[PDB]
């Protein structure tokens, strides 16, 4: 069974949840005028909220900066610790001269909040840093454009980029790992000509810059050359070896695949991709026993691409049946007088009432906020809870934050059937699919707005709303409405598919990424689906196939159609 047992923390009236709300936005400004004053205000009388939780964070972030250490304490104490935001963990150890946190953010080779910049900084000249791992991040912002966080990493290192030292040699190597440098015809040639001057860790980085540039370029051959001449492939970042993993699983190169795989950090080792794809390598090569090892660790990682293609290889077939029971009514009404859930489903419902976008997000993040703690028992009431309120994009996210027990139903909405199967047969492509597209666009917000304007549930964005209008006779603003919205999106879906030789894995990628890029990352000779996926050069686009195709197989399987391999589903995306 599943418990009965709610939380019941104490409940406002919607009035004060609504004045609260009211000056939420106002709170928010205060703290970038920096006038404290209306910001303790607003959260003097404040309920025990994410609207306060948000504000005392950024509040934070602004008290450190500015070096108000009293004040900064005494907010601080006032946090949830899963409620602390990661630079005011950063701020709040370093005014206590605490570095326990800077051996595991050394590791980080890209931008950083400032707090948590400055942590490693003063960890690094208190000498309380790894020197492999520091100068590692140094390559690494400079690799990234990050050069004054480089510099002040150097120098607090005691060898900045003026001293003649480490820190001036790591500095020039920019004529060659520089964003433009690592583009140029000669680059591979001036990396050559100075090698015999740079040490191992120096020329292990470089070649992996060269590297990483030749394989997003999808020039496997070249980004293969300049990786094998990495003598140190830890010396790399994440995303460099992880790039070093795509060209050798490209090339079908089994063994060097593996062998990398092996260089990785333990966190990346462990991840769904590489657990899957180092099993892929053991069966290449004959090693029988241990890829069914690795493919178990990966079915074991959950609701994922690699879990379920692992499973295939196992013998085990998605199967999307609950094995827990529906929610007792009575918990998912008594769910719904819990104080922190309570003021989230008002915030939505007001946000509904009054068409307050941003009073929607809002909601989003009490809804976050009440269920942070939860059992499985209690996410998966809550989940019942929000879909019966129509939040449905609050019930997918807590019913997917389950391990152990299980409910597809609300991992899987299907609402709007009513218009979706129709536009979908109306343009011949699989509903499965459409509404695998639909979870990961919009989680079922009818008006979901991205930040670059992309709109509705199926996330079109204008300026391919207007295309689309023109050529199937519609008004461009009926992109706005849900069922002018699906229309758009089912009808691009297949233009596209139409467009990338009939494909649905390039379909996919084209939707995202539009047509000539998925054409670009076809390759001269066919690809194994899954392969192409994973070898996308564009991070949101490689992560957005993968989870369209994921969900794709789930809601095949709740809608009954005979059964497709997600692996099938895959298939073989053809030759340029």
């Amino acid at each position: 069974d599943l418990s009965a047992s709610v939380p019941t923390r104490p409940a406002e009236p919607e009035r004060k949840t609504l004045a609260d709300y009211g000056g939420y936005p106002s709170a928010l400004d205060a703290v970038k005028q920096k006038n404290d004053a209306a910001v303790a205000a607003y959260l003097e009388n404040a309920g025990d909220s994410a609207m306060a939780e948000n504000v005392r964070n950024e509040w934070l972030k602004s008290l450190g900066a500015r070096r108000q250490w009293t004040l900064f304490a005494q907010e601080y104490a006032k946090l949830e610790p899963a409620g602390r935001a990661q630079e005011v963990e950063c701020y709040a150890d370093s005014s206590r001269n605490d570095y326990t946190r800077a051996a595991e953010l050394v590791k980080n080779t890209g931008k950083l909040p400032s707090g948590c910049t400055k942590l490693l900084e003063q960890a690094a000249a208190s000498g309380l840093l790894d020197g492999n791992d520091a100068w590692r991040r140094v390559r690494g912002l400079l690799a990234g454009r990050q050069t004054t966080d480089a510099r002040n990493l150097a120098a607090a290192l005691g060898s900045p980029f003026d001293g003649g030292t480490q820190g001036s040699r790591e500095y020039a190597l920019l004529n060659v790992i520089g964003k433009e440098a690592r583009k140029s015809p000669n680059a591979a040639a001036l990396l050559s000509e100075m090698e015999s001057g740079l040490s191992l860790e120096q020329r292990s980085f470089a070649w992996g810059v060269l590297g990483h540039y030749q394989s997003q370029n999808l020039n496997v051959p070249a980004a293969l050359d300049y990786y094998g001449k990495v003598a140190d492939r830890r010396q790399l970042t994440d995303d460099q070896i992880e790039w070093y993993a795509r060209a050798a699983l490209r090339a079908r190169r089994w063994d060097e695949l593996a062998s990398v795989i092996s260089h990785m950090p333990e966190k990346l080792q462990k991840s769904p991709t590489w657990l899957y794809w180092l099993a892929r390598s053991r069966a290449a090569t004959g090693n029988t026993q241990e890829a069914e090892k690795l493919y178990k660790q990966a079915a074991a990682t959950g609701r994922n691409f690699y879990a379920v293609l692992a499973g295939e290889e196992l013998g085990r077939k998605i199967d999307t049946r609950n094995n827990v029971p529906d929610a007792g009514k009575n918990s998912v009404r008594r769910m719904a007088e819990d104080g922190a859930v309570k003021r989230a489903l008002v915030l939505f419902q007001n946000s509904q009432s009054a068409g307050d976008a941003k009073m929607r997000r809002q909601a989003q993040a009490e809804w976050r906020f009440a269920t942070r703690g939860f059992d499985e028992d209690k996410l998966l009431t809550a989940a019942q809870t929000a879909f019966d309120h129509g939040f449905y994009d609050m019930a997918v996210n807590s019913a997917e934050r389950t391990d152990r027990k299980l409910n597809y139903t609300l991992r899987y909405i299907s609402p709007f059937k009513d218009t979706v199967i129709r536009h979908a047969q109306n343009v011949n492509v699989d509903p499965a699919w459409v509404y695998g597209l639909i979870r990961q666009e919009s989680r079922f917000v009818i008006g979901a707005q991205s930040r670059v304007g992309a709109q509705g549930l199926m996330q079109v964005m204008p300026a391919t709303a207007r295309e689309i209008a023109g050529k199937i006779g519609m008004d461009a603003a009926q992109l706005y409405t849900a069922d002018g919205n699906i229309r758009m999106g089912t009808w691009y879906m297949a233009d596209t598919k139409r467009r990338l030789q009939n494909n649905e894995v390039l379909a996919t990628a084209g939707y995202n990424a539009g047509p000539g890029r998925a054409r670009r990352w076809q390759a001269d000779t066919p690809l194994e689906g899954a392969v192409y996926a994973e070898t996308i050069p564009f991070s949101e686009t490689r992560d957005y196939v993968k989870k369209v195709m994921a969900n794709a197989a789930y809601y095949a399987a709740l809608f009954g159609a005979p059964h497709i391999p997600l692996k099938q589903r895959m298939g073989i995306v053809p030759a340029r």
